[PDB]
């Protein structure tokens, strides 16, 4: 059923492996079971469901941070619905890994746009500073790093697992200073319970990815691939469909307050915050 | 030498492959030459020197933009001299291709680097705004098209650089304002002359990979992978280099100018740039 060699004979006692010269690439860790037929259905109906959300949300919805995940999102669920373990959407390597590079592409096109939403909570400021762009370089390393960590075995594995590791602990306090100061910018009221509501989904979700990672295949296999698949489609919901609707809802909220008390503020310390305000 | 399958017996006049049962990935595609040994030398050689000229920038140089890539190219060397075609510096693929994913995993940790030290030609600024934003996630952008492009093959392969492409062309239309808008920020001077400079740098180099991707085992194969190793070396050595050096070499002179005359702005109309001038 692959695009690769399945079929194959052992020979001499099975200290062979003969093959069609169909030009056909082979290898055994390849054919290994993707999982069950159970965890393929989770996997199937959750791809469904955050499809369906993903054009939900996409049907609902600059703002653009989220449209352009969305987009990315139901783009992926093509590529998922028809090729989601052809190559390269699944990458099998000469190292007999199977690297799901749909889900690493589709984390480089969307996790540096969600960290873009997350250094302009508020959707209001030509934000962006310094502190934004560590945001960013961390989590494309932390992303390149994980990548390469699951195209790899053994000890470079580990390496590259652990280089990802340091820049995503960078990538957290990061976005843990930017949540801290969204909280203490925003309005009072709901808009701060949000930005808690947001962090939570961020910290959690984002920290299973590592964890996902490490219960995988390219971890320690407890999870199978369908396993991983649901996993990560749990976690895509959390960080990409629902962090994006507080994300939104958020700045809705903030915009309400914009337009009926102005923008007004007044400095709060903590490095200083402009806080929004109601009144002077 | 590969730690794939490289050794392989031909039975039944050719139609059958027989491997040794060993647990290693075979593929014939994978075998297929690199180049010539003139071509692996050129390559060699390059490397050697972007990485000593890489060591002597790191050496010789916030500025962090061009130490971190200076650091991700050295870094990238010393992976190349010990395991250029290890998988998975190089992937070996099921479909046969052979992705230098070490390369793309390079482009990925730097190119957004030199676009934000880009989007911040004089160093000054607490500048970032939606404008990088934009430069940022279309070149993540390309490079994820890219490297799927790379990865796969015939339509698929065309798509996905086509994608790439598309978004490339809306970073080069990007990177290209903030080119023209920092020549009309920067002093009179040399500093516009260097800006000048960057921005041919920039787009002939940048310019070159969509073209050598073209040329190369990834497009129509008229270079082969030293080849195609040559001319990457050659355009990292503009792009990463000699664009970094003169970066720096633009920040010095603004910071001098700025210590000398002070920093000093008049607005010129384009949107508007606060021009930096030498006196009132
Ligand atoms: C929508 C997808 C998201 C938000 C994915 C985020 C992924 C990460 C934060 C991945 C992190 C990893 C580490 C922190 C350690 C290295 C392995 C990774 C790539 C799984
Ligand atoms: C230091 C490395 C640099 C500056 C690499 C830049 C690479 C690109 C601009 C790649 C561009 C591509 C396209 C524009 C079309 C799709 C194929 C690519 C990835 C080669
Ligand atoms: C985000 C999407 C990134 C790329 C995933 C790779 C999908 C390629 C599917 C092609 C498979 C095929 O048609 O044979
Ligand atoms: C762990 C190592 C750190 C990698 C993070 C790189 C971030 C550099 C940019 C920081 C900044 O100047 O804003
Ligand atoms: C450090 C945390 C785990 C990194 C993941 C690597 C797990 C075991 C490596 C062995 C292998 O996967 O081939
Ligand atoms: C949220 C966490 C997701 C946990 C993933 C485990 C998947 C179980 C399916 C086997
Ligand atoms: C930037 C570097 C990104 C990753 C390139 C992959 C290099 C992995 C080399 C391991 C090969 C081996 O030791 O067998
Ligand atoms: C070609 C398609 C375009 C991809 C580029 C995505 C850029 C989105 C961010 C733009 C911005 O609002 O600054
Ligand atoms: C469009 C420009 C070229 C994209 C590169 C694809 C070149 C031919 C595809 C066939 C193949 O490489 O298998
Ligand atoms: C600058 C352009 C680089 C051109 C690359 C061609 C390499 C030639 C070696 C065969």
């Amino acid at each position: 059923r692959m695009l690769f060699q399945t079929s194959y004979t052992l020979e001499n006692n099975g200290s062979v492996i003969c093959i069609p010269n169909n030009g056909q690439c082979f290898c055994l860790a390849w054919l290994k079971s993707n999982g069950t037929n159970a965890e393929k259905l989770a996997a199937n109906i959750l791809q469904w469901i955050t499809f369906a959300l993903s054009a939900l949300c996409l049907m609902f919805y600059c703002g653009w941070e989220e449209i352009y995940v969305a987009t990315i999102e139901m783009i992926k669920f093509i590529i998922e619905y028809f090729h989601e373990f052809d190559e390269p959407a699944v990458i099998y390597s000469s190292n007999g890994n199977k690297t799901v590079w749909l889900r690493y592409a589709e984390w480089l096109l969307t996790c540096p746009v969600i960290l873009i939403h997350l250094s302009n909570l508020t959707g209001l400021a030509n934000d962006y500073n310094k502190r934004t762009m560590g945001l960013l370089v961390s989590d494309i390393g932390t992303i390149v790093w994980g990548t390469t960590a699951a195209l790899s075995k053994g000890y470079v594995r580990v390496i590259f697992f652990l280089m990802g590791l340091c820049y995503g602990i960078y990538t957290f306090f990061n976005a843990a200073k930017v949540y801290i100061e969204a909280y203490h910018t925003v309005p009072k009221g709901r808009c701060r319970q949000v930005v808690t509501g947001m962090a939570w989904l961020f910290f959690v979700s984002w920290g299973m990815f590592p964890i996902l990672f490490i219960l995988g295949p390219e971890g320690f296999g407890v999870l199978s691939v369908y396993g991983s698949t649901v996993g990560h489609t749990i976690i895509d919901l959390m960080s990409k469909n629902c962090w994006g609707l507080l994300g939104h809802y958020l700045r809705v909220l903030i915009h309400e307050h914009i337009l009926i008390h102005g923008d007004i503020r007044k400095t709060t310390k903590l490095i200083e915050v402009e806080t929004l305000v109601e009144d002077e």
